[PDB]
């Protein structure tokens, strides 16, 4: 599928930057962390038009292979056939997405794991470059 | 181990660059690149201190989980203690290595691979930053 990444040992209030391209025609792509496939701490999908969603960013958590509920952003920060960079980092509480133009999203720490060690980007995105800072 | 990756489906001509920080007190680290664990085409290893050897880039391939012929490099562009960067593309003939100091050695391709998919560091060696031209 799309590039997977294990043992990253990403440590809480550590910055995880991923730069990737957006498919011209794109759908839907994701952006995957946690400690491992099934066990997801968040689910990051922004949908251009998929699933009955457009233009719209889907975030949700998976735990012991089961997804939580779904929770969804007003704004649509994306645009199909460009590149996007990605920040990263999580407290206690929150999972924490920033955008370099200024937007930050927040999702709630529902697997309060003790680091993340895992990524992969299961969608129209193909990433350039990672970098763990 | 350490940091692995997946999927990364590198083509002939594409440049994978590895930044990342050597250990004050390094003995050695790996970067391993081919189709898994099992089939490499380059298996990168700079021995500090290890295995009786010392300053030396120790490189070989495994197919089928056999180990080819070891080949050894004389010059060794790595100190301890600081930033190095790798540059790493290949054809059908050779994988080419790029070193921190303009070096520039080749590696024999003896495992013929249409493209790298596996990619796994180990050892005295944080990754800080992988890109993907
Ligand atoms: C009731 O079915 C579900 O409806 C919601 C509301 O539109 C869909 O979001 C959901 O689609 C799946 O959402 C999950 C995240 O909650 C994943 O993104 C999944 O994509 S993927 O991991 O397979 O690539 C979406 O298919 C939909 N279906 C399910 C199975 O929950």
């Amino acid at each position: 599928c799309g590039l997977v990444a294990s043992n990253l040992n990403l440590k809480p209030g550590e910055c995880l930057r991923v730069r990737g391209e957006v498919a011209p025609d794109a759908k839907s792509f994701v952006l995957n962390l946690g400690k491992d496939s099934n066990n997801l701490c968040l689910h990051f999908n922004p949908r251009f038009n998929a699933h009955g969603d457009a233009n719209t960013i889907v975030c949700n958590s998976k735990d012991g292979g089961a997804w939580g509920t779904e929770q969804r952003e007003a704004v649509f920060p994306f645009q199909p056939g460009s590149v996007a960079e990605v920040c990263i980092t999580f407290d206690q509480a929150n999972l924490t997405v920033k955008l370099p133009d200024g937007y930050e999203f927040k999702f709630p720490n529902r697997l309060n794991l003790e680091a993340i060690n895992y990524m992969a980007a299961d969608g129209d995105f193909k990433i350039k470059c990672v970098a763990f800072d």
